[PDB]
């Protein structure tokens, strides 16, 4: 009955695990961790040097015990459970590897997070999960993550997966075609993110190119089931993202768009999304 748009309040670069209760009780439904990789190894939460104004860049986890804390704050039942807490984003920093590497890759994070946040199928966490890649290029690792999860007998758990091709930045900046042509590739034909607000190195095709997602995402056909915007710590640009039409905000402080959604005017239109807002279902307004 609720006929408002269900946004996503992502906490933004939450590497350490000190700062993931610190981040839902700001008020994030939700939250981004920067997956770095040594080889094909998934290895931290880590982001590094430089980062947003206004944060330490270089708080960090390793990636098993990043997945098994996000379980615990993710299992219903569980002492530490956060019934709030519904995805989270995993920025996978692929964007490094050699081609060899990146099915590879794809494996080894299915692997850590069957092990360590699903614990193999067993009372896992129940939050759902966006596979961030940096290259439309890296569909691979998608096809070798989904081989795992169902070579492993947790193809269910697919139904917690959802994907975000971002990027690269160069030498071009991807089309939406070529995007949803990547996400063809990876056999992903749903639980589809896009994220925007990263580059612009062009604000009026940038401007457009957000209009362009959004507009997609709400087309008959469209393949986007939420965009999200990186980043926005303001009311002003916080109210703006809402505006245009976008899912999920990315921010440093996500007690920000909790005022905002309480606000006239907003309240009336966006609510904070809850376990029952599929995050792979486009909205229909
Ligand atoms: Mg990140």
């Amino acid at each position: 009955a609720d006929n408002r748009r269900p946004i996503w309040n992502l906490a933004h670069m939450v590497n350490a695990v000190a700062q993931i209760p610190d981040f839902l009780d700001l008020g994030a439904n939700a939250l981004e961790a920067d997956v770095t990789f040594k080889g094909s190894v998934p290895t931290y939460t880590y982001h590094g040097t430089p980062c947003d104004f206004g944060r330490d860049c270089i708080r960090w986890e390793y990636f098993n015990v990043f997945l098994k804390t996000l379980r615990e704050y993710t299992t219903p039942g569980n002492a530490k459970y956060r019934d709030g807490f519904i995805l989270f984003v995993l920025d996978l920093k692929t964007g490094s590897l050699s081609n060899d590497q990146v099915r590879p890759a794809g494996e080894n994070v299915a692997k850590e997070l069957l092990q360590n946040y699903w614990n193999n199928g067993n009372n896992g966490g129940r939050a759902y999960v966006v596979l961030s890649l940096p290259d439309i290029g890296h569909y691979e690792f998608v096809r070798g993550f989904k081989e795992v999860l169902k070579k492993e007998g947790h193809e269910d758990l697919l139904e917690k997966v959802g994907y975000d091709f971002s990027g690269p930045y160069l030498p071009s900046l991807p089309t939406l075609d070529a995007t949803h042509e990547a996400y063809k590739k990876a056999g992903v034909d749903g639980h589809i993110w896009l994220s925007d607000g990263l580059t612009n190195f062009s604000p009026l095709g940038d401007m457009a190119r957000l209009k362009e997602a959004i507009k997609s995402r709400d087309s008959a056909n469209g393949f986007i089931n939420k965009i999200y915007y990186w980043s926005v710590d303001k009311v002003s640009t916080t109210k703006a993202a809402l505006d245009v039409g976008v899912d999920g905000i990315m921010t440093n402080y996500p007690n920000v768009l909790i005022g905002v959604l309480k606000e006239s005017g907003y309240n009336d239109k966006y609510r904070l999304a809850t376990y029952d807002d599929n995050p792979w279902e486009t909205f229909k307004n």
